[PDB]
Parts: structure tokens; sequence; C-alpha cells
């Protein structure tokens, strides 16, 4: 199976595998990266050429032309040097930020790139046909992608997915002025960032920044994820609004300032831890409601997934996003077949029901994030299949008799049973169901209704432990 | 104005249905009006047309007023088949999707066919691979080849082949006349009439299914929501041929493959000479008619519970979309659908959505049109839901004719906020008037 890959990714295949080469420190054969790339050996051998003329003497490159190649550079610089001359040269990168950023009719375009309308239009309409998937859509005239706002910047921040941290692909904004919002933010927050994860937040200011100088605003957020205007989030974005709307010459509209907001509590999922747990749960919980209902839709479970089985899906809503706050990703590939092969048809539909979000959740959702979630459901199938039914002890005569007829339960039928060993604090129908019993076995009558109840002796008799068997 | 999202594997469709439009309308087509039909720059549109002046008879009238642009109308007693095959053979695209659904091959292999470089062919195999997602296609490395359900693979074939003209016979190694054979028998069997083009596209269909079966390929799995009635003469029909089929061509067919056949020809027959296989079509189409239905329902909750009559025009939708495998050319109304999706836009896209989720062999044959018309076809419901009056049952003890005449009070206070039940004592009834004459006390009472 061919992996699909697509002309707007290029870019960032290229510099995870040379991350992948430079990690490993075994030899690479020629077979083995026409593999990974999906390309032809000659074409693995123009690469291996920009390569070998475009690191820096400090580098060593090997090929000795039969066990393949080999790189290592040394331990205290970066793979950035090579990283941005890769971004700096991809076209279609320079074509989606043109379509993105930019003023331009087709001529005009062809014209910077210097391209014929012949060329340039091909790459165009393919382009236009790999984001139909995105919900956008390239416009003739101007020549733009358009789409829902949020949407078109966070393609533009997913195809920066793997920048290195000192990479600004914005030569007409000031990066240092917006680091010192960003710092001042971190200040009031009272919170530390990594670097990379700041660099990106930066980046994403950035976008917003320019789209708001081209005319380009949200005027309208589903309601799905909102930062709340009291958050601390909000507020501390919205304390910094007014020396960037002075800096930059542009208006932040409170759906904005929430956009922002959104985009700095993300870039905490990671810092160098409370509060920022908190708003992170508030604010994703409504989309893990969303999913878990989509997915329940198409599983027919059964189940009511409590508070901790919707915390977990926040978790890796959490993976998902934090993705654009980390550079490189880690593959996995192995683990997700096994998790696609042992439930295929989970798989496909938990696929289907997230690609039916908004293309600025699922831009973020992969094969892992998928395989995750798949996990996550068919462990809930096994536990409402599997666990065993939960029994409260009741007894007029005190604990120790308890704790003894609980023994004898348990050494009759193992694990057929699970005893509830917590006291109950009254008898009404939420206090048992908050203590997930289903059956009580006492000694005692009881005013409860909705719920089997066995009476037995203070000893159990075997006509007790028969009847306590039928319904277990 | 957006861009169309156009695939390299239809640029023969495109080019085929343009030709089409060019010569059925008696007025000049500009180049640059050319250029946007097509998403092109000039210098391509001009290229084109250089070939096809010099793949045009010198006898068809074809003009090049540099300026006003180009004019054609061939004489009316030729085809454009010619030209259109040309096309379709000219097509690399085409070419690489018949190498890879029905031959084995490699890489270097393909590449050495096709006359190319290795460094040429795997970005467009990487482009495809991509392109044939949404349709739940894929390609294997080893051997090279589409993968993905086989129901789904034939049908992503078939589609391909959209508009072909009628003797476009791309199966070198199966004669054409021995399938034409076995559809005359069972056009015979059902005492029907096929128009000629649906015809060939169930011949083409049927090589399409006989070159897979010999390569290893069949189906395994059907969804369900469309089997023909093993008890339905289209099934019986494919039936009585089968034994033939097999021993001319050197396959089996399993009774899952016979089915699929006998669907082919109860949809190629949707289109035909002039009662009988219409109640068979509702058969079978009336299931994915209803998960449709219930997919849409799910999200639009609109409250309603749709009829049969409701339901019989989401399987005419439906049929319209299956018979573009059964009619040549596709005529495009881009216009209209705009005023649709504009009046309605979040409809449109749910709809899309919803059919999106059926399987590749359902929403292949749905463009903005169709989704269009399920646009239009569901907004109508809610419209009827919402202004249709509340009905009224008047009863008195008093005879016919004083329930006549105060039912006709009522209309002339109310007029069409009410609607009266003329018939006699489930009847879709709200409200029960009932005791002699009324009074306002009474007419107040009844506004409520
Ligand atoms: C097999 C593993 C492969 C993974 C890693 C391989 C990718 C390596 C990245 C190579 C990118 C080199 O980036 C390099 O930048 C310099 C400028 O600084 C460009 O310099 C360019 O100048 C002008 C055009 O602008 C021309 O003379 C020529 O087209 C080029 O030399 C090179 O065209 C480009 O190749
Ligand atoms: C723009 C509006 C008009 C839309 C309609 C577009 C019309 C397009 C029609 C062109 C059809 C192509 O017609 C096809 O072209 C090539 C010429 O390139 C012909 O011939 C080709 O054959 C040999 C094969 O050995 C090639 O190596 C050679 O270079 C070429 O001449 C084909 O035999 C002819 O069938």
């Amino acid at each position: 199976m061919l992996t699909p890959i697509s002309i707007e990714k290029e870019h960032i295949r290229l510099i995870n595998l040379l991350h992948f080469i430079n990690e490993q420190n075994r030899w690479f054969t020629i077979k083995e990266l026409s593999d990974y790339l999906q390309v032809a050996d000659k074409t693995v051998r123009k690469y291996l050429k920009l390569l070998e003329d475009e690191i820096p003497p400090s580098w060593n490159l090997l090929v000795q032309k039969g066990k393949g190649i080999y790189l290592k550079k040394p331990l205290n610089e970066s793979l950035s040097f090579v990283e941005s001359k890769i971004l700096r040269k991809s076209l279609n990168l320079q074509i989606c930020e043109e379509l993105v950023f930019k003023k331009n009719s087709m001529q005009s375009l062809a014209q910077k790139l210097h391209l014929q309308v012949g060329a340039l239009y091909p790459i165009i309409n393919q382009i236009n046909y790999d984001i139909q998937s995105s919900h956008l859509n390239i416009k003739k005239k101007p020549l733009e992608i358009s789409g829902r706002e949020q949407d078109v910047r966070v393609f533009m921040l997913r195809l920066y997915c793997n920048i290195p941290n000192d990479y600004w692909p914005f030569p007409y904004i000031n990066k240092q002025n917006i680091t010192d919002l960003i710092n001042k933010m971190e200040k009031i927050l009272n919170v530390q960032m990594y670097t990379y994860s700041k660099h990106k937040l930066c980046v994403l200011f950035a976008i917003t920044i320019s789209r708001l100088l081209s005319g380009n605003t949200i005027d309208n957020v589903s309601g799905l994820i909102l930062v709340n205007k009291n958050d601390d989030h909000y507020k501390t974005v919205a304390s910094i609004t007014s020396e960037l709307q002075n800096s930059f010459g542009v208006t932040l509209h409170e759906t904005e300032i929430s956009f922002l907001a959104l985009a700095l509590l993300l870039s905490l999922g990671n810092s160098i831890s409370n509060k920022t747990l908190t708003s992170y749960k508030k604010t994703i919980m409504p989309l893990a409601k969303e999913i878990t209902k989509g997915i329940e839709h198409k599983l027919q479970l059964g189940i009511n997934y409590d508070e901790s089985f919707l915390t977990y899906v926040v978790l890796i809503i959490k993976k998902a996003l934090d993705k654009n706050f980390i550079q490189y990703y880690n593959y996995n590939i192995k683990f997700i077949r096994h998790i696609k092969q042992r439930h295929p048809n989970t798989f496909n539909t938990i696929q289907e029901c997230i690609s039916n979000l908004n293309y600025t959740v699922y831009s973020h959702f992969d094969c892992y994030e998928i395989s995750l979630l798949t996990m996550h459901f068919e462990t809930q199938r096994m536990l409402f299949k599997n666990n065993p039914k939960k029994i409260y002890v009741y007894t007029s005569q005190g604990c120790i008799h308890r704790e003894y007829i609980s023994a004898l339960l348990e050494k009759r039928y193992n694990g057929l049973i699970k005893i509830v060993r917590n006291t109950i604090i009254n008898l009404t129908n939420e206090s048992l169901q908050d203590m997930e019993i289903d059956i009580i076995i006492s000694n005692v009558n009881l005013p409860i209704k909705n719920i089997p109840i066995v009476q037995i002796s203070e000893f159990p008799t075997e006509r007790d432990f028969h009847e306590i068997k039928k319904i277990i």
C-alpha cells in the first residue's frame, strides 16, 4: 500500500526524513530512501546531490556506493541550516503562501515564480483539488485560497508543522514585535514556554496578523471550541491587544482575541501546571463530547460515557493539537497497523466521524490519534461485556459481619462478582447508581425499588447461594 | 467564481464533454471562454485547437477567426466518435488507470510499456493514489495495482468511461460480439428493448467484470443496501446465460457475481424503449433511498415522517445519477445549481457530507446537480410541514347537510389556516369541532 502523499507536503516529508537519517546512527540504502519518499532511485540521487552540496563543511555525509549513505552532524548544531534551505526552495510552499497571504492574478503569480502560466495553472488546479477535503477553494479573481477563515489559517499553520525554531516565513512582519507580546503573556500567566512552542505561537500570531492586514477576519465561530471571555487566556490576550493593534495597525474584535487565546492555551499543552489543565479541559470538553456522541452513534455500544472516559478523549485531542508545538513527529507505524488489523471496522468508523468535524480539528488527526480512539472505545466494549456484577452487602449486624459475608461471597463466586466495600451514605436510586451497584445482598428488608435485592439469612444457606447464582 | 476541482484522471472526460458542447451550439467560442471551461492557459487552449485542426477532416466545418474565437459544426451524417476515440487513446492517465486495474506490472515494467522514465511515472502514480483515497481505493506497491473493494474498483473504471463513444471498445482480449450475443438473449428473455448506448455501456461493464474475474478478483462481500432479489426476473435472466458465459471466457460466477451483473442489467434498463422493470427498480433501490433519507434526517432534524411518495422521489434522484453510465453526454445547469446552493448552503453541504458517507459504488454518481435535487426535495418538506395547516373534523348530530354547511362557514372564516376532512367516521386529524350555528364565543375559541 503506497502511502497517499501530496505535493503540498513535500517539504514536510523531506524534513522529517532528513531528521530520521541523522537520529539513526546507521547506514541507509538507496532502495530504503526511495521507499520512504516514494520516488525513483534517480530522484533519491538528485536529493543526495543537493544534500552533499548544501551541508556546511562541519557535517559529514558518507556514500560508499555499495552500502548507501550515512549522515552525522555535530551534537551542538541543529538541522536548521539545511531544513531552511528545503523550505526556501519549495515551490508549492511558496504558491500556498502567495495564495493565502498575497494579491495576485494567475499572470502576476506566474511572473514572480518565473513560470509560464501553462506551468503554474496545472499546479494550481492540483492544489485546488487537494484542498477540497480541507473545505477550501481557490477562487480565480483575485487568485486566492478561500474558505472559513480559521480553516485557512490552520491550513497555513499545518504546512509549517515541522519548521525549525528559527525559521520565520514573514519578511513583512517583524518577529520581535510579536515576541515582546508573548513574553508579556508568559509573564502574566506565570508560565514558562518551550522554545519551539513559543516560536510556533509567534508564527500563528503572524499568520493571523497577516490575514487581518489583507482584510480577512473571523466572522463565525462554531461554538464547539471557544475560549470563555472570563478565562485567564482570553483576558491575557486582551491585555496585549492594544500594543498589537498599535504596532501593526490591525483591529482585533472579540472573536480574534478568542482565537489567539485558544492558540495561547494550546501552546501551553506543554510548558517547562494546574489552572492551565483546567482551562484546557473546559475549553476542549465540548469537542470531546461531540466526538464521543459522533462515534457512539455509529458504534452503538449502548454505554454511558463517564467523565473520565471523556477526559481521555480530551487527552487524545491534546496529543493531536500539540503537533503544532513540537517540531518532529514520532512514527509508531507498526503499533498503528496492529491496532488497525485488530479493529478495522472500528478504525474506519472513527476515521469517518472525525472527518465530519471541522478542518481545524481533523487536520490534526492522523492514523495514530485514530488508533488511540480505536483502543479507547474498544476497551469500553470489553469492560462493559466482561466486567463482573457489582454487589453491595447490607447487614444489620455491623461492619465485621459485613466483611465476613463479603469474603464468603468472594470464596464462592470469585470473578463473577465485585464487592463494593464502600459504605453507602443513603439508599436513594442516585447513591446506588453512583456506586454502579447491580445487586444488593441484604439480611434486612429495604425500601428500594429498581434494583435486584436478594434477602439472605445472616449466614448464607445453600438456597441463598442458589438465588444469588441465578441473577449473577 | 471558484475554480472547479479537477483531477488529472478525468481530463479525457472534460475534453470530450467540451468538444460535444462546442459542436451542439451554433455560435462562436472565444479562446478566453474555452480556457475557463477547461481551466487551462491560452497557450494550452491554442495547442488543443491545433490538434483539433489536424485530426478533423477538412470536410468538417471548423473556423478560426482569430479575435472571434472558434466555430464548429460537423456534418449531421458523421460522428464525433472519430475525434473522441483519438482523445481516449492519447490519454496517458487513462492508460495508466487501465494498466493499474487490469494488468500485472511493476514500476519498471509499466514505465517500460509507456516509454517513460520511472521518475516521470512515479509522481503520476502518487498523484493518482492520492486522488483515489476519497473513492476508498489504494495503490499496492507489489504487484503495482489498484486495490479496494471489488465493486468499487469496477465502478471506478466504469466512471472513467462515462462518455466514451458507442463504438469505443478498449478490450482487445475480449471479443465484443461475444458479449453482445449474451446481452441480446437477456433483452429477449425480459422482452424489452435497450437504447444503443445503454447496451454498449452494459457490454463494457460486462467486459470490466470479465477482465477482473480472469485476473483473480471477484466479489467477496456485498453491502446489503442493493442486492437484486434472487427471485427477481433480472437475477434469473443473468442466471440463464451464466453457463455459456463461463465456458466462453474461462471464469466462474458465484451468486454475488451474478447479482452484480443483474444489478447492472437492471440499471441499464433505467432507460429503455417504453411498467414492470420500474417496479423491479423501486424494490432494489428503495433500501438505499431509506438509508439516504435516514442519514440526512439525522443531520437536518426536520422531525418528519417521510412518506412512500417522498422516498420514491429519492429513488428518482438515485436513478438520475446511476443513468449517467447509460447516457453518453452530461448537460450541466451551472446557474440553476449555484442558485440552489445559495438559497440553502447549509442543507447542500449536509447532504454532500451524508452522500459521501455511503459506499463509492453510490457516491461516485452524485455530483453537484444530484445534491442540488436532494436539497430542494428536502427543503420542500420543510416548507410543507411548516406552512401546511391543521386538519379539522366537523362532527354534527344533525345530518350531512348541516355538516357541510358548518364546514363552509369555517372555510369562509379562516381560509387556508385550516383544512376540512370531508371523509366520514388515523386520518391525519388534529382538531374536532362539534356540539349548532357558531357565534363569536365559538369563533375566538376556534382561533386558538
Ligand atoms: C535522500 C535524503 C534527502 C533529504 C534531504 C535532502 C534535501 C536537501 C535540501 C537541498 C536544498 C538546497 O537549497 C539550495 O539553496 C540555494 C540558495 O541558498 C539554491 O541556489 C539556487 O540559486 C539559483 C536559483 O535561486 C540557481 O543558481 C540555482 O537554481 C540554485 O543553485 C539552490 O537551488 C538550493 O538547492
Ligand atoms: C479546445 C476545444 C477543443 C477541445 C477538443 C480537443 C481536441 C483534442 C483532439 C486531439 C486528439 C489527438 O489526436 C492524436 O494526436 C497525436 C498527435 O499529437 C496523433 O499521432 C501521434 O502518433 C504517434 C504514435 O507513434 C506519436 O508518436 C506522434 O508524435 C503523434 O503524431 C494521434 O494519432 C492522434 O489520434
